[PDB]
């Protein structure tokens, strides 16, 4: 009775507290379907994680997505006589670049050596780059001037020279994902 269980799409990625949704088709006459996720449990609609069936269609819809929800979902069709037929898709699920606790503005006395912080998160983790404005917001390149392994910028002996506006740029080439917060750096003589 069951010709063909097949979901719509094979992949997706999202970000954690998006919502997606997922349908798959049973063509023929199923008597059920079902959703599995990732742990291999029977999901149970929820009001996050609904699942309805509608003829020989079922949609499973993922409203606001956390890491736990990624993984192989699989759709089970059965018939009357208690044949079955399943379908699968994957969810992948990262973080998208989020800042924290921004300050701007930062301020240092001249002469000691600052460190500018930043505090940027993603998945993967994201690659920082500090750039100082002018005209243009150009990259940094000055002995006194150091990215840390925290992300921070390490500035030497700051002068007053260095006073200005520093932008925390954060990225995710695999997605071409960015997003920047600009500090005002003041330097008090
Ligand atoms: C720091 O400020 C001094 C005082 O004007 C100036 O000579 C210069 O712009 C800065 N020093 C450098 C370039 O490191």
């Amino acid at each position: 009775a069951l010709l063909q269980v097949t979901i719509s799409l094979s992949k997706v990625e999202l970000s954690v507290g998006e919502s997606k949704f997922f349908t798959c088709t049973a063509i023929g006459e199923p008597e059920s379907i079902d959703w599995y996720n990732p742990q291999g449990e029977k999901i149970i609609s929820t009001q996050r994680v609904v699942v309805q069936k509608e003829g020989v269609r079922s949609r499973l819809t993922i409203y606001n997505a956390n890491i736990e929800d990624a993984g192989i979902y699989r759709c089970q069709a059965t018939d009357a006589k208690g044949q079955t037929q399943e379908a699968t898709v994957v969810l992948e699920i990262y973080q998208k670049l989020t800042f924290r606790e921004v300050v701007s503005p930062q301020e240092f006395k001249q002469g000691e050596d600052a460190e500018v912080v930043c505090r940027v998160s993603s998945s993967p983790a994201p690659a920082v780059s500090w750039l100082y404005h002018n005209e243009e917001v150009t990259t940094i390149s000055d002995n006194r001037f150091a990215m840390l392994a925290n992300n921070n910028l390490q500035i030497l002996n700051i002068n007053k020279s260095d006073e200005g506006i520093y932008r925390c740029e954060g990225r995710v080439e695999a997605r071409g994902e960015i997003d920047f917060r600009d500090i005002i750096v003041i330097v008090n003589v």
